[PDB]
C-alpha cells in the first residue's frame, strides 16, 4: 500500500502514487482524462489514465470490468500493455475510481511514408492482430487514432473509447469474423502508400458506394450468403459495378503491396486473408520470423454475455485490481 498524493487537472481530479510524478495532461474527455508521468520506480515515461464515471451504470461498470480485464490479458509487443493499475480506495466500499498505467507512447498513426516504412509499419499491426485473434478478441474498431507508434517507429495496437476504415459486412450489422479487423488494416495500409483516406464517406451509404466502386460490387457467390433480404434487396439494385485493378488505382507502389491489398479488401469475409495468413506474405520478407509471431493465452469472455447489478461489477472490477501482478521492470 503505497502513498498517494492529490491534485486537480484541467477540472479533472487525480490521486496516483507517490512513484508517479510530473503528471502532465495528455488528453482529457467524457472517458476520463490520460496523464503523461515519470514512474519514479522504474524511471520510464507512463501514461495514466483515469476512467469517469466507472461504476456510473450497469453498462459503465460493466465497460469498466471489461477494459480491465482486457489490458489486463494482453501481453504482446505490439499490443497495448498494463503497467499497472491502482485505486486510492482502501476497501470495495470505498472503491469508485480506477486509474490505469501503460508506456507513454509519444504519437499515433495520424499524427505521422518511403515503403519499407509502411512494411515495418503493417508488419506490426499484424503481428498484434495474429496475438488478439488467437485469443478469439476482435477489435472491431481499427484506425489510426488506434495505433500507438513511438520514435522507433515501433507500434502498438490499442483502444480496441470512425467508418472510413470499417469493414462493409459490420457497417450495416449480417454475420462477421476476425477478418473485419484485417479489412481496416488494408484501409490503413492504403492510405499510408497513398497519403489520402481510402474510403472517405460522408455517411455509412456513401461509404459503402465508395467500397464497392473499388472492390466491385457483390457477385453471385457472395449474393447467396447475404441472409437479410433488405440489404440483399437493395445491393442487387445498385449499379453492377466491376472490381478495379488494384494496381491501376495504387499506381508506383511496390507490386508486392498491391497483391496485399487486394488479398485484404474483399468484400467476402470468408475470403479475406487472415493476420497470420497475412504475415507470410512476400511484402513482409525482410520482418517474417515464424518464431517470433506469437499467440495468446485462452481468453474467457463468458462474462460478455451476463447481466449483473452495477455492485457486482464493480465488485468483480474490484477483485481484479487486487490480483493484479505487476510485469517484470523493463
Ligand atoms: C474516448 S477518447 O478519444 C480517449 C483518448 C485517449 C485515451 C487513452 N487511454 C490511454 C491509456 C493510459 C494507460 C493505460 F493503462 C491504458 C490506456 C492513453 C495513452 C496511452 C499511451 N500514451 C499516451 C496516452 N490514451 C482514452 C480515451
Amino acid at each position: 500500500r503505497p502513498t498517494f498524493y492529490r491534485q486537480e487537472l484541467n477540472k479533472t481530479i487525480w490521486e496516483v502514487p507517490e512513484r508517479y510524478q510530473n503528471l502532465s495532461p495528455v488528453g482529457s474527455g467524457a472517458y476520463g482524462s490520460v496523464c503523461a508521468a515519470f514512474d519514479t520506480k522504474t524511471g520510464l515515461r507512463v501514461a495514466v489514465k483515469k476512467l469517469s464515471r466507472p461504476f456510473q451504470s450497469i453498462i459503465h461498470a460493466k465497460r469498466t470490468y471489461r477494459e480491465l480485464r482486457l489490458l489486463k490479458h494482453m501481453k504482446h509487443e505490439n499490443v497495448i500493455g498494463l503497467l499497472d493499475v491502482f485505486t486510492p480506495a482502501r476497501s470495495l466500499e470505498e472503491f469508485n475510481d480506477v486509474y490505469l498505467v501503460t508506456h507513454l507512447m509519444g504519437a499515433d498513426l495520424n499524427n505521422i511514408l518511403t515503403d519499407d516504412h509502411v512494411q515495418f509499419l503493417i508488419y506490426q499491426i499484424l503481428r498484434g492482430l495474429k496475438y488478439i485473434h488467437s485469443a478469439d478478441i476482435i477489435h472491431r474498431d481499427l484506425k489510426p487514432s488506434n495505433l500507438a507508434v513511438n520514435e522507433d517507429c515501433e507500434l502498438k495496437i490499442l483502444d480496441f473509447g470512425t467508418r472510413w476504415y470499417r469493414a462493409p459486412e459490420i457497417m450495416l450489422n449480417m454475420h462477421y469474423n476476425q477478418t473485419v479487423d484485417i479489412w481496416s488494416v488494408g484501409c490503413i495500409m492504403a492510405e499510408l502508400l497513398t497519403g489520402r483516406t481510402l474510403f472517405p464517406g460522408t455517411d455509412h451509404i456513401d461509404q459503402l458506394k465508395l467500397i464497392l466502386r473499388l472492390v466491385g460490387t457483390p457477385g453471385a457467390e457472395l449474393l447467396k450468403k447475404i441472409s437479410s433480404e433488405s440489404a440483399r434487396n437493395y445491393i442487387q439494385s445498385l449499379t453492377q459495378m466491376p472490381k478495379m485493378n488494384f494496381a491501376n488505382v495504387f499506381i508506383g507502389a511496390n507490386p508486392l503491396a498491391v497483391d496485399l491489398l487486394e488479398k485484404m479488401l474483399v468484400l467476402d469475409s470468408d475470403k479475406r486473408i487472415t493476420a497470420a495468413q497475412a504475415l507470410a506474405h512476400a511484402y513482409f520478407a525482410q520482418y517474417h520470423d515464424p518464431d517470433d509471431e506469437p499467440v495468446a493465452d485462452p481468453y474467457d469472455q463468458s462474462f460478455e454475455s451476463r447481466d449483473l447489478l452495477i455492485d457486482e461489477w464493480k465488485s468483480l472490477t474490484y477483485d481484479e485490481v487486487i490480483s493484479f501482478v505487476p510485469p517484470p521492470l523493463d
